[PDB]
C-alpha cells in the first residue's frame, strides 16, 4: 500500500439502509420518491449509499424487504450496519491567502481506530514532535467576534504559552467559534510561531463542506475559503495545521470525534515530557465563551486520573462569564451564601432558556465545578491578571494538582520558562527538601538550560556542595542536550583507537584529552596520581574549584552560552579565557583535520576568538586601572592550571592582540633591561660598558621594589636579598639587553672579518682571521644545538619542527652546513703551488664562502629587527614578496613572449646549446631595469654594434622591443606600484603586530642564553656541561602580594560587567528602544484613562440625578 | 541586603554594612569557628528551624557571645558602643 495509514487506519461506509421518518415527502406515487427522499437512519438517501451490498438491491425494493417490523428499525448501529474500509482522504490541503498556501494534513479515519494508533500517525508518520504542552480549547460555535481588546490578548497570550512551550493547541477545525478565532489569533501571531505551534482540529466528516474533494488517497487536494453562500455547513479554517476527520455516518452527526478527542487528551498524557523528566506531558483546557454542553465537558475533566485543569476566559462569553462570576461568587471550596440559586438560575436562564425543570440540573453540573476551583483558573481580562493567558495557562497546571514543587519546577524546565518558576515555584513561603534543587540542576546542565542554572544558584545552589566526581562524569556521558560529537573522536585518539560499545567516559580519559589539546607540558588535575588513586577507590570527592571544571566541560561539550556563564562565575577569569580559546582552538584544528559533515571549525575558532577578546578586555581594564600589578597579572603561576601562566597560555594560542597589547610590550620592556633602568640610561653606556668593564660600576640599576612585577630567575631573586660589586656584575651580564649587544659587536665583528677573508687573497692554510671565523660558526652552530635540546615539549620532533618555522632558523642551518662543506673543500685540498684555482675543489671551496656570507648579513636583519621601526618593515617586506608573486609570474611570461621570438628573429642558424636558455631570458630581464640597449635595437642601422645580425626579418624586432617594454614598464612595474600603495597600510598592521608578537620569543630567548657571544661562549658551554654532571623565570609573591593581586583581579572584572552594561544602556541605540517600548505602554494607558474619564463625566448627569 | 543587591555595583566598594549579631541565633555556628580562615556558608534556608542565617550583602559581622542559641539580647549593648565611639571622632 506503500501509506502505513491505509494497513492501519480506515472509513466507515453505511452499507446497510433504513427508512427515514417513513413520510414520502408529497406527491402521491410512493414507491420511487421513496427512491428520492429516504435518507437511511444512516442520513443519506438511498442512492448516496452506493454500498455493494446495496447496489444490486434497489432493484427489487432495497435492503429489508417490506415493513420490517417497527422494532428491528430500532437496529442501526454502525457497528453491525457500517464498515470499516480503507481510508480514501488523506494528503495535503492548500488554502487560498495571502502568500500563504497553509497546509495541512487530513487523514479520514474511523471513530473506533485504537488509541495507540493515532497518536503513533501523529508522530511518526507526520513527524510531529511529543508536545510539552496540550491546550485543547472548548467553546462555543459561531461567536460572532470579540471585543477588540479582548481578541489582542487571548491572541497573543495563547500562541505566547504555545511558542514557549512547543504545544499542541487541540481544537474543532470547523471554521466557526473556536477554532474560528484559534485561526484568526495564528494569523495575528503568524511567521514568529509558525513552524512551532501545531494545531490539530479534530472535525467530524460530517458537518464539512467540500467533503468529496477531500476525499482522494495520498493526494495534495485543493481547498476553498468562499464560505458557501447558502449553507449552515462548515468549512474548515485557514491556518489549522493537521486534521483529524473521524467518520461514523454522514452530515449533521457532529458528536461522533468527542470520544476521539478525549483519546488524544489521555494518550499524550501517559508520555514523559522529556527523557530525564518523570512527569507526564501535561493537559490543559482552555474556555472561552462557551456553550450548555461546555459547563457538562468541564464536570468531565475535573473528575479523572488526573484532574485535567481548566482556564476559563471571562468578559468573552455566556458559559465562560457564567463560570466565571459562579465559582468567583463562590465559597472558598463549596456551596454559597444565602441561598444565591434565585440570582445563578436567573442568570442561567437568560444565557440558555431552560426554567426550573434543569435550570436545577444546571446547578449540579455548576456545583462540583466551583467545588472544584483549586483546579478551575480564570483570566480575568482587562485586570492585568497574571499578564495574558500564558501565565495563566501555564501556571494553571503547577497550582492545580497539589503537586510538589519539584515536580512543577521541572515542568518549567522542559518547558524553558524561568519567569514562571522564579515567580511562582521560588515564591516565599517555598520549603524544599534537601537535594531537590540539586537534581534541578543536574537536568538543567544537561539540557543546557543556562538560565535555570543562573536561577538555581541565585537562590541556593552552591556549586562546590553540588559537583562531585561520580556526577561531573554523568555530564560527560550524556546525549540529552547539545553535545560534542568530536569528544568521541578526541577521547578515541588518546585512547590507542579502541572505544567498547558502553565505555562510559571516565575523567581521566577528560585528562588525557584536555592535555593533547592544550599541548606542551600541561598536566591536568585528572591525569595526577593524587586523582587517579581517589577516583579508583571511589570534602574529597568533591572538587575545590567546581566552576573550573564545568568550563572546560561546556567548552569540551560546545556549549558556548554555558561557558560563557559559568566563566563570569568564580575567580580567575582572564586564565580561564585564555585557557578556552586554547581549547576551543585545538578542537577546531582537529576538526579540519578529520572528515565529518559538519565541520564544526568555523564554529569553533569563533568560540575561541571570542574567549580570546574577553582576555584582552580585561587586560585593557586592568592596565587602565594599574599598570604594576596588570603586569603582575600576566606572570603569576595560576596553580589550577598546570603551574602556567596567563601570558603563556595566549602565547600557547598565537593570541597576538594579547602579546600585542601594550602592558605585555612594556613588561618585556621592563625583562629586556633586566636590573638596569634604560630610562637613566644611554645604550651609548652599556655599549661602552661592554667594551669598558669598570663602566658598569657608574651606571643606574634598578631596585627590588621596581623588579617585583617582573619574572625573575632564582639566583637574580637570591641577589635582591642584598648593591655589591660582584652583584653589580652579574645584574649587568644577565640583562637581555646587554646579551644582545655583547652579541651584536661579536657579530659585526665576526662579518667585518668574514668580509675580510673572502675580499682577501685566500692562501693554502687559512689565516688568523678565517680561523676566528671559522671557531664563531663552529661554536654558533653548538649554541643552535643547545637551542633545539633546551627549547619545551620533550618529544624531540616538536622541538625540531618549531626551531624550523622561523625563516631565519632555517637559513641558519644553510649558512652553517655550508661554510663546513666549503671549509672541508678549502682546507682538504692539494694545493697546486703554481697558481691557485687551478684545484677546483679549492674554487668550490672559496665560492661556497663568497655565497654563504649572503646568509650573514640577511641575518642582521634579525638584528635591526629589534628596533621598533625597522622590525616591522623586515617582517613587511617578506609578506610583500608573498604578494606580488603573481603580477610577477606574468611579467615573467612577457619576458619570454618577447626573448624567445627575439632570439630566433636575430640568430636563425642555431644549434641546440644551452645558450639558448641564457640568451631568451637575459636582455629582456635587463630591460626591465632602464637598459634599452639602444645600438643592438635596429641591428641594421649605421650606429648598430650588431651589424652581422642584420638579416632577414630582423626588422620586426625594435617594434617587438616597443610592446614590450610598454607592457613591463607602463603598464606592469606601475600595476606593481599601485599594487603596493594599496596593500600598504594593511600590510604594515599585520607587521607591527607580529612584531610585537615574536618579541616575547626573542626577549624570552635571551634570558636562557649564556652570557658570553659565539666565540668565547664555548667557556659558557663547558661550564654549563661541568654543572650538569656535578650538581624559566617565574614571578615571585609574598603571600600578601598575592592577596592584594586576586582582589585586583576581581575588582577589575567588576569593573568591565559594570561599565559595558552602563554603556550599553547609556547609548542612543538602546534609549530610542526603551523610549519606544515606554511610549506604547503609555498610550494604551492614556487610552484606557482616557476611557475612564469618558466613564467619569457621563457620570455628572447621573449624579445630578 | 535586597535594597543593597538593587543597588550594587555602583555602591559597592563605598557602603560598609556591619551587622552586629549574637553568637546565639546563628547558623552553621559551628563552621564559622576557624581562626582565620576563609570559612564557607550558604543560603539554603534551613527547611526546618527557627534560627536564622546571616544576610547575603553583609560585608562584616560582629558576633558577640555571652551564652548558647536564644538569648539574643546580649549584643545590643555592643551595638551602643559602636553608636558612640564613632561619635567622638572628628568627621574630617
Ligand atoms: C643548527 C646546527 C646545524 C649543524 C650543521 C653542521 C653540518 C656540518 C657539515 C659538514 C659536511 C662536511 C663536508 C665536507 C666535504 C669534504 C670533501 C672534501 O673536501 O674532499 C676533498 C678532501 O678530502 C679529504 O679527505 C680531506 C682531508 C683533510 C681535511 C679535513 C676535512 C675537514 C672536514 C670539515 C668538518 C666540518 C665540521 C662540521 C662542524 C659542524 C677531496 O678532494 P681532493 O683531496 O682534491 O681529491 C681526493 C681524491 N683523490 C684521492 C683521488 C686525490
Ligand atoms: C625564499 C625564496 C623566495 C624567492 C621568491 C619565490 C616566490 C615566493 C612565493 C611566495 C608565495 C606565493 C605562493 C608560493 C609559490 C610556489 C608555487 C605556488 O604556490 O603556485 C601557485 C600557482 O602558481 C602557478 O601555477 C604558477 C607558478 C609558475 C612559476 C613561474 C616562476 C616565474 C618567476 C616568478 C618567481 C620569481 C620570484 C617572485 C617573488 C615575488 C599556487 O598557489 P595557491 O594554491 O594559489 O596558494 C597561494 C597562497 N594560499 C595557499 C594562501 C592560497
Ligand atoms: C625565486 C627565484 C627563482 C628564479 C626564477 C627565475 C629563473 C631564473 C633562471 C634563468 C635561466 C638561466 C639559464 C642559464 C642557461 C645556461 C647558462 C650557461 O650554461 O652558461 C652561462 C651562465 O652565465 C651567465 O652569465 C648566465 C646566467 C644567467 C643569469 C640570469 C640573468 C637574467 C635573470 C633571469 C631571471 C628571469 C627569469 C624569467 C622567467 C624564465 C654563460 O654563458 P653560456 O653561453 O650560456 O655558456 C658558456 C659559453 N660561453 C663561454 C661562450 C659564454
Ligand atoms: C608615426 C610614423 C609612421 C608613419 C606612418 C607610415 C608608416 C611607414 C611605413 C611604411 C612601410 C614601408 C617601410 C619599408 C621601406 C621599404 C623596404 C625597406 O627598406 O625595408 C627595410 C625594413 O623594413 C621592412 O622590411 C618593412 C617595414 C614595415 C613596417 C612598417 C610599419 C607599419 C605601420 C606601423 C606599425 C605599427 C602597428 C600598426 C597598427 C597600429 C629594410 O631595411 P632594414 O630593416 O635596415 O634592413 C635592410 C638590410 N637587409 C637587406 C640586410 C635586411
Ligand atoms: C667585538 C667586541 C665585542 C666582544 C666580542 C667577543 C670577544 C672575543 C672575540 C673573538 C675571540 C678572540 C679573538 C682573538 C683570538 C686570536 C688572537 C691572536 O692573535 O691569535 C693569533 C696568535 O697566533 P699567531 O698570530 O698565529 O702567531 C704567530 C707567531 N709567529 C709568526 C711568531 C710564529
Ligand atoms: C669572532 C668574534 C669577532 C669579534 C672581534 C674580535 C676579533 C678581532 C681581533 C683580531 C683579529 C685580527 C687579526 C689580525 C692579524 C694580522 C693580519 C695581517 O697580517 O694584516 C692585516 C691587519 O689586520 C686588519 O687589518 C684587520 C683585518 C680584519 C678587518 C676587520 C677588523 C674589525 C673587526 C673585528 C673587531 C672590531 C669590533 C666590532 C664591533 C663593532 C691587514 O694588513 P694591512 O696593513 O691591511 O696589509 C697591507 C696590505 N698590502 C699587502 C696590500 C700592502
Ligand atoms: C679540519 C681542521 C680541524 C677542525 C676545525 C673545525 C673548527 C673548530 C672550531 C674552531 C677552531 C679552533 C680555533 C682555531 C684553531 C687554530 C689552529 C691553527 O693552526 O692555528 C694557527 C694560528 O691560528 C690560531 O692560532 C688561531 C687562534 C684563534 C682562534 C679563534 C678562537 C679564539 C677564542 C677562544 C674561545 C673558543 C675558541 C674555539 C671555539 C671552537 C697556529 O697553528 P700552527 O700549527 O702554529 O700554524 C698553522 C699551520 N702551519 C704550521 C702549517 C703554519
Ligand atoms: C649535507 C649537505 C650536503 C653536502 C653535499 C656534499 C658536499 C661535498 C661534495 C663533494 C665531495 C668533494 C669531491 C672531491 C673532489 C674529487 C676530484 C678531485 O680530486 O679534484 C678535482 C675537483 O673537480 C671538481 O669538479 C671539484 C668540484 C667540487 C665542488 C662540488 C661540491 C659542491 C657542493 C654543493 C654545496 C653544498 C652545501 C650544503 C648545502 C646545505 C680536480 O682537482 P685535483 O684532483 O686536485 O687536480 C686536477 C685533476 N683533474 C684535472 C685530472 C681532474
Ligand atoms: C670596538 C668597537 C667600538 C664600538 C662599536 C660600535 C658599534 C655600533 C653598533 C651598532 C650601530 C647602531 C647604534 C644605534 C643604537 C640606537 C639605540 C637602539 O637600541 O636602537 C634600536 C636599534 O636596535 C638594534 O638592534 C640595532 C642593531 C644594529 C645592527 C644592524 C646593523 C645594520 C647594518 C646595515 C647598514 C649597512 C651599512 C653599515 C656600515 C658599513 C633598538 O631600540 P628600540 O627597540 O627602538 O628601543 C628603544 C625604544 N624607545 C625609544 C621607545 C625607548
Ligand atoms: C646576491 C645578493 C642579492 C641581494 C640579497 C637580498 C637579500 C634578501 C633581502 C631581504 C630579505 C627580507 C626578509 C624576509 C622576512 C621574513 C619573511 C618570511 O619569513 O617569509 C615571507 C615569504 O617569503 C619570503 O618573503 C622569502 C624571502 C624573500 C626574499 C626576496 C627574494 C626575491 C628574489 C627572487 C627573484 C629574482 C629574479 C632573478 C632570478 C635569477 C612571509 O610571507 P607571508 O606573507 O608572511 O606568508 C607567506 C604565505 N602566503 C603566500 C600565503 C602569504
Ligand atoms: C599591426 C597590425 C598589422 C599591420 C602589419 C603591417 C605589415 C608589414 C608590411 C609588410 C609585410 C612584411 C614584409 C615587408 C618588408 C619586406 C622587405 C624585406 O625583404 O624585408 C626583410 C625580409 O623580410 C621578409 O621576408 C619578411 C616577410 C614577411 C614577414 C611576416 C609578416 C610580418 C608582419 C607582422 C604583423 C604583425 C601583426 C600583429 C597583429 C597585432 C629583409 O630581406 P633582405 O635581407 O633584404 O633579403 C635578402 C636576404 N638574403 C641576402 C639572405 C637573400
Ligand atoms: C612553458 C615554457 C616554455 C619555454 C621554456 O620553458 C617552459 O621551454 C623550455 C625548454 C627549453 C629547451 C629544452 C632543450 C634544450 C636542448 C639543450 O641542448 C643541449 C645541447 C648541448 C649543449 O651544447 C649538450 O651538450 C639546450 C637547451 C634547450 C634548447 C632548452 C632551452 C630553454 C627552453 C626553451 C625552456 C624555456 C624557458
Ligand atoms: C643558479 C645558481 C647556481 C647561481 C647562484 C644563484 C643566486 C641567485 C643565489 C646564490 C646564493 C643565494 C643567496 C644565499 C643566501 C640568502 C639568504 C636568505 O635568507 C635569502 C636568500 C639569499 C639572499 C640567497 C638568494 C639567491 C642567491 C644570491
Ligand atoms: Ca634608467
Amino acid at each position: 500500500q506503500k501509506s502505513w495509514i491505509e494497513s492501519t487506519l480506515t472509513k466507515r461506509e453505511c452499507v446497510y439502509i433504513i427508512p427515514s421518518s417513513k413520510d414520502p415527502h408529497r406527491c402521491l406515487p410512493g414507491c420511487q420518491i421513496c427512491q428520492q427522499l429516504v435518507r437511511c437512519f444512516c442520513g443519506r438517501l438511498v442512492k448516496q449509499h452506493a454500498c455493494f451490498t446495496a447496489s444490486l438491491a434497489m432493484k427489487y425494493s432495497d435492503v429489508k424487504l417490506g415493513e420490517h417490523f417497527n422494532q428491528a428499525i430500532e437496529e442501526w448501529s454502525v457497528e453491525k450496519h457500517t464498515e470499516q474500509s480503507p481510508t480514501d482522504a488523506y494528503g495535503v490541503i492548500n488554502f487560498q491567502g495571502g502568500s500563504h498556501s497553509y497546509r495541512a494534513k487530513y487523514v479520514r479515519l474511523s471513530y473506533d481506530t485504537k488509541p495507540e494508533i493515532i497518536l503513533q500517525l501523529l508522530l511518526k508518520e507526520w513527524q510531529m514532535e511529543l508536545p510539552k504542552l496540550v491546550i485543547s480549547v472548548h467553546g462555543g460555535m459561531q461567536k460572532f467576534e470579540l471585543h477588540p481588546r479582548i481578541k489582542q490578548l487571548l491572541g497573543k497570550g495563547l500562541i505566547k504559552a504555545a511558542v514557549t512551550t512547543g504545544a499542541w493547541i487541540l481544537t474543532g477545525g470547523v471554521n466557526t467559534g473556536v477554532a474560528k478565532h484559534v485561526g484568526d489569533a495564528l494569523k495575528e501571531h503568524a511567521s514568529r510561531s509558525s513552524r512551532k505551534i501545531c494545531t490539530i482540529g479534530i472535525a467530524p466528516w460530517g458537518v464539512i463542506e467540500n467533503r468529496n474533494d477531500l476525499v482522494g488517497r495520498d493526494v495534495v487536494a485543493p481547498y476553498q475559503t468562499l464560505l458557501n453562500p447558502l449553507s449552515k455547513l462548515n468549512v474548515l479554517n485557514n491556518l489549522h495545521s493537521h486534521f483529524i476527520l473521524v467518520d461514523d455516518g454522514t452530515v449533521g452527526k457532529y458528536g461522533a470525534e468527542v470520544r476521539l478527542r478525549r483519546e488524544l487528551e489521555k494518550t499524550i498524557n501517559q508520555q514523559r515530557i522529556h527523557a530525564r523528566i518523570g512527569q507526564g506531558v501535561p493537559v490543559v483546557a482552555l474556555i472561552f465563551e462557551g456553550g450548555p454542553n461546555v459547563i457538562l465537558t468541564v464536570l468531565e475533566y475535573l473528575q479523572e486520573s488526573p484532574p485535567v485543569p481548566v482556564v476559563v476566559c471571562e468578559g468573552t462569553g455566556r458559559a465562560a462569564d457564567l463560570l466565571a462570576y459562579i465559582h468567583k461568587q463562590t465559597e472558598e471550596g463549596g456551596n454559597l451564601p444565602d441561598a444565591a440559586e434565585p440570582d445563578i438560575i436567573s442568570t442561567i436562564k437568560k444565557t440558555f432558556n431552560f426554567g426550573q425543570s434543569e435550570a436545577v440540573h444546571l446547578f449540579q453540573t455548576m456545583m462540583e465545578c466551583m467545588k472544584k476551583k483549586e483546579l478551575i483558573t480564570v483570566f480575568h481580562i482587562g485586570s492585568e491578571d497574571h499578564q495574558d493567558i500564558d501565565v495563566a495557562i501555564l501556571t494553571a497546571l503547577l497550582k492545580g494538582t497539589n503537586a510538589s514543587a519539584f515536580d512543577q519546577l521541572i515542568l518549567t524546565l522542559a518547558w524553558d520558562r524561568v519567569d514562571i518558576a522564579k515567580n511562582h515555584v521560588f515564591v516565599y513561603g517555598q520549603q524544599w527538601l534537601v537535594g531537590s534543587l540539586e537534581q534541578a540542576m543536574l537536568d538543567a546542565l544537561v539540557m543546557d538550560r543556562v538560565s535555570f542554572v543562573k536561577l538555581l544558584i541565585e537562590n541556593g545552589v552552591s556549586m562546590h556542595k553540588f559537583l562531585t566526581i561520580p556526577r561531573l562524569e554523568e555530564l560527560y556521558n550524556t546525549k540529552q542536550g547539545p553535545t560534542n560529537p568530536m569528544l568521541f573522536h578526541l577521547i578515541r585518539d588518546v585512547k590507542q583507537g579502541n572505544l567498547p560499545p558502553g565505555y562510559k567516559i571516565t575523567l581521566i580519559d577528560i585528562g588525557l584529552v584536555i592535555e593533547y589539546l592544550m599541548g606542551g607540558t600541561y598536566r591536568c588535575t585528572y591525569t595526577r596520581k593524587r586523582f587517579r588513586l581517589i577516583y579508583n577507590s571511589l570534602e574529597t570527592k568533591r572538587f575545590p574549584y567546581p566552576l573550573n571544571e564545568l568550563l572546560i566541560w561546556a567548552c569540551l561539550m560546545k556549549r558556548q552560552v554555558m561557558a560563557r556563564f559559568l566563566w563570569q562565575h568564580g575567580e580567575e577569569s582572564m586564565a580561564k579565557a585564555l585557557v578556552a580559546c586554547k581549547i576551543y582552538r585545538s578542537m577546531a584544528y582537529e576538526a579540519k583535520q578529520s572528515d565529518l559533515v559538519d565541520d564544526t571549525s568555523e564554529e569553533l575558532k569563533q568560540y575561541s576568538n571570542d574567549f580570546g577578546q574577553l582576555a584582552v578586555e580585561l587586560l585593557e581594564q586592568s592596565f587602565r586601572q594599574d599598570e604594576t600589578m596588570a603586569m603582575k597579572l600576566l606572570t603569576y603561576e595560576l596553580k589550577n592550571w598546570s603551574n602556567s601562566t596567563c601570558l603563556k597560555l595566549a602565547v600557547s594560542s598565537r593570541l597576538r592582540p594579547f602579546v600585542a597589547h601594550t602592558c605585555t610590550q612594556m613588561l618585556l620592556s621592563d625583562m629586556w633591561m633586566g636590573r638596569l633602568n634604560m630610562r637613566k640610561n644611554s645604550w651609548y653606556k652599556v655599549i661602552l660598558s661592554i667594551l669598558v668593564p669598570p663602566a658598569i660600576l657608574m651606571l643606574e640599576y634598578k631596585t627590588k621594589a621596581e623588579m617585583s612585577h617582573i619574572p625573575q630567575s632564582q639566583d637574580a631573586h637570591q641577589m635582591t636579598m642584598e648593591l655589591p660589586i660582584t652583584r653589580k656584575f652579574y645584574a649587568f651580564y644577565h640583562a637581555p639587553i646587554v646579551k644582545f649587544w655583547f652579541n651584536t659587536l661579536a657579530y659585526l665583528g665576526f662579518l667585518m672579518l668574514y668580509t675580510f677573508v673572502v675580499l682577501v687573497k685566500m692562501e693554502q692554510l687559512p689565516s688568523v682571521q678565517e680561523w676566528i671565523v671559522i671557531a664563531y660558526i663552529f661554536t654558533y652552530a653548538i649554541e643552535k644545538v643547545r637551542e633545539v635540546f633546551m627549547s619545551e615539549a620533550g618529544k624531540i620532533s616538536q622541538k625540531i619542527k618549531v626551531w624550523f618555522s622561523d625563516y631565519f632558523n632555517v637559513s641558519d642551518t644553510i649558512a652553517i652546513i655550508s661554510f663546513f662543506v666549503g671549509f672541508g673543500l678549502r682546507f682538504g685540498a692539494k694545493w697546486n703551488y703554481i697558481n691557485a684555482y687551478d684545484n677546483h675543489v679549492f674554487v668550490a671551496g672559496r665560492l661556497i664562502y663568497c655565497l654563504n656570507i649572503i646568509f650573514w648579513y640577511v641575518r642582521l636583519l634579525d638584528f635591526l629587527a629589534v628596533n621598533q621601526q625597522a622590525g616591522p618593515y623586515v617582517m613587511m617586506i617578506g609578506k610583500m614578496v608573498a604578494n606580488m608573486f603573481y603580477i610577477v609570474v606574468i611579467m615573467a611570461l612577457v619576458l619570454l613572449s618577447f626573448g624567445v621570438p627575439r632570439k630566433a628573429i636575430l640568430y636563425p642558424h642555431e644549434e641546440p646549446s644551452w645558450s639558448l636558455a641564457k640568451d631568451i631570458v637575459f636582455h629582456p630581464y635587463w630591460m626591465i631595469f632602464g637598459e634599452v640597449y639602444a645600438y643592438e635595437i635596429d641591428v641594421c642601422a649605421n650606429d648598430s654594434t650588431l651589424p652581422t645580425i642584420c638579416g632577414p626579418g630582423t626588422w620586426l624586432t625594435p617594434f617587438l622591443q616597443a610592446v614590450y617594454l610598454f607592457v613591463q614598464y607602463i603598464i606592469m612595474v606601475n600595476l606593481l606600484i599601485a599594487f603596493f600603495n594599496n596593500v600598504y597600510l594593511q600590510v604594515k598592521a599585520i607587521s607591527n603586530i607580529v612584531w610585537k608578537y615574536q618579541r616575547y620569543h626573542f626577549i624570552m630567548a635571551y634570558h636562557e642564553k649564556p652570557v658570553l657571544p659565539p666565540p668565547l661562549i664555548i667557556l659558557s658551554h663547558i661550564v654549563s656541561l661541568f654543572c650538569c654532571v656535578c650538581k624559566g623565570p617565574k614571578l615571585f609573591l609574598t603571600e600578601e602580594d598575592q592577596k592584594k593581586l586576586h582582589d585586583f583581579e576581581e575588582q577589575c572584572v567588576e569593573m568591565y560587567f559594570d561599565e559595558k552594561d552602563d554603556k550599553f544602556n547609556s547609548g542612543s541605540e538602546e534609549r530610542i528602544r526603551v523610549t519606544f517600548e515606554r511610549v506604547e505602554q503609555m498610550s494604551i494607558q492614556i487610552k484606557e484613562v482616557g476611557d475612564r474619564v469618558n466613564y467619569i463625566k457621563r457620570s455628572l448627569q447621573s449624579l445630578d440625578s
